[PDB]
């Protein structure tokens, strides 16, 4: 099942689509700078990409630590983004309150891995009708998935992504399950998968290399960072993913 | 460190405290009932009680299934509880909205093992000044339940339970580490610990697995009746493990 | 199902045995000293006692770190544990060869946990008709037991008792399975189960074991130098206790 | 570091070897049979190939199942199998008295996963001086090969191929570390690194194929599989397109 959005097709047997930006959103002008990087780089490789950042987080690394702009003047410098790039925006929303008014802006919405098992955060994002990305949780199989995704369709909503970021391995340690992606296209539907190579990460860009290159392997709708050093590593991940969405699925 | 509820000292070195009850609230009457039995079982075993229950059910598998009697109707039956039995009662919260109307009636309050890195919601929490019980995530390790417990401390909250429900085990399985119990008190200022013997089981055990726990000198026993124990069951569960507790209390710590 | 080991009853509802003593034998007069230290606080507490080594460590540190004594100086030494202190032994065997000789010397041979699943050794240890201890494999899930068990089955010998030392946790780790040992209890015929605490891993070491011994053990097994040998009375005394009540209840 | 392997080369920065054959030798015919199609699937693709089998199953689930040929009749078997095909093979030894026999005839020697931190077996392999392939127990973190490395290496023998099959998630499951690749490269001194997929595994062709890819995205040696038959052409035609634009590109 492919999922437009704007221009962009996002699917598995399309060209992968770049998620990045920022953590959180301080000001327009901090947040176009980064933006005009990951817009100039994509653009000289032919990359589609959707511009990400959080305008008010909930899972922070302290009680204190700046949440974000917040809705109002968070929602303004998406507006921003959107109009001086012509292209698509990604956020996090925790309130299930706050899903509407993000959704008149915000092309995909993103439920965090620790709230996807959450019954109003789930409805209250279905029911805005966009497209929706759907963090794994680290401790949830990936069988598991098709019960989340039931949620949004019995919520009326289809327009669905599955994001990978590693699984529970003994104690603090992540580990991908590279299988884990064929189990979620089968279970749940075929629809577009991307991996989150970051956080499943939790010299160190030689590691985010291969760990990102296994995964795309697998054939995969997208590559998701929380993050010419990028450009040198989307030309690697852009050579492997045009090789193996150039080719036909095995035959039956 | 110990922690006075109400008359109840709850602590690491004193006799276990029973947080006992039942999955989720659904009527005055039923709810009456089995807290009735576990308050006249644990009276005469001489075991303090605190009772447990959801008013929410808030993260099923369906939309459509049943979550309960809700916030509002909830309260009301703890209310009744504490009036009826004089007992402290616990209950968890899933937003920072309903912490302090809940805080007002609940005893304890708890922190979902879903929604611990819920920073608003543990500041919330903190803010109500009541006892607060940390269900640690099935994803986190032992050694880091201190994170948690340091942002209640910068919240201003230092009264804090840590309950053990097992970690993640491959895939749809839990296994719990008996060695997590010790390094949840050596790393977090030995905090009342206790055990939730009943969502470590999540894939007849519970017996066995409840006594190798407590066999590792803890304040307390979380379980539920009716998956969960037998309500019939319970004072042959709980004298094994008041057996159990008396030999391990009594022995000078090592 | 009990084993009688000399005068020793081993079983799930009898007083735990310790199986005690050393990693490797590395002398005569040492392991003579050390094995008196264990008798001596073992018959003050009433503890019926097995003492442990190895003559021969297939699995070292080092290509050159000492193996042990070997085979004939090895079993010289278990001789004069035995005629000196009147009680069991317990040594382990890495080939097929060794069975014989060694089961006609100790009272119980054991079969290393990754050697476990080794057809041609387990049928060796097998038609000795000695009492045998199996180490389960970190690697091994505790319903997986019945299978090594069956194997010594078809070669005819039932005398075998199950021996739990943690399962793989992550990477370069071991957690215990408190649930693992009633599983082996009800697919295994309800033979012995007992706990090498050491080879799992100090309050550590004690915390474990009467969790341990909480689920209703025949044994526990431990080697020290590994607990300091001075502090052998205070934990066994502590273990005692637990297990005295334990026994004296019946199962629920 | 490369080894070579007769006119193999076999590198990290080398075109992939398949290590192919079939879990056991049950008879002359059948393994020339099976070795014959994997010389013709690999010529034609021009990938290097190394025939696997295993003269023996130690570790069967009943002491009376079928263990195949054992080891008289089973060099005799690959002896055969050198003379019609001219390729290398391997197979996997189990006690240390069967290393110099099976050394004589074949050009690998495996050191079985369960029987890795065997000493004695490690001793006796290394004291052959042949190739060997060592297989990461999978209770094993990527970063304790280097010990087993080390100890090949006291016993003086540095031809040592380093051989991924899972690592132990929960009970009776196996996930496949793909960062412990690297982390085997780099703490080793960059000795040969394959993959042997199939026993990192326990429809299923689809599995296979993505994780076969998976690994080989991450630059390998070598890849290390049993066998269908129309599959195998239909696999070795992605992995060697993959292999080629990964060995492509610089590291
Ligand atoms: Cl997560
Ligand atoms: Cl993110
Ligand atoms: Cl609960
Ligand atoms: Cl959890
Ligand atoms: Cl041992
Ligand atoms: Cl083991
Ligand atoms: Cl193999
Ligand atoms: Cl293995
Ligand atoms: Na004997």
């Amino acid at each position: 099942m492919d999922i437009k959005i704007n221009d962009i097709t996002l699917g598995n047997n399309s060209p992968f689509v770049l998620f990045g930006g920022i953590n959180v959103l301080e000001s327009l002008d901090s947040t176009l700078q980064t933006c005009a990087h990951y817009v100039e780089v994509t653009r000289k490789l032919g990359i589609p990409y959707i511009f990400k950042a959080s305008f008010d987080k909930a899972a922070r690394s302290s009680i204190h630590s700046y949440r974000g702009v917040g809705l109002e003047e968070g929602l303004k410098i998406f507006e921003k983004v959107k109009a001086e790039f012509g292209i698509p925006v990604i956020t996090d929303v925790h309130e299930p309150h706050q899903c509407q008014p993000v959704a008149e802006v915000c092309d995909v919405i993103q439920l965090p891995a620790f709230l996807a098992r959450q019954t109003d955060l789930v409805v209250a994002m279905a029911k805005t009708g966009n497209v929706v990305n759907i963090k794994k949780p680290q401790f949830l199989s990936p069988s598991q998935m098709k019960n989340i995704v039931e949620k949004f369709h019995e919520a009326g909503n289809g327009k669905l992504i599955l994001c990978e970021r590693g699984s529970s391995f003994g104690y603090d340690n992540l580990v991908v399950d590279m299988l884990g992606f064929g189990v979620m296209k089968q279970t749940c539907g075929n629809l577009p998968v991307i991996f989150d190579v970051t956080h499943s990460l939790q010299g160190r860009r030689a590691q985010a290399l291969d760990l990102a290159l296994a995964g795309m392997a697998t054939r995969l709708a997208g590559l998701f960072l929380e993050s010419h050093l990028l450009e040198d590593f989307l030309i690697r991940i852009k050579a492997l993913d045009d090789l193996i969405k150039s080719q036909p699925i095995l035959t039956i």
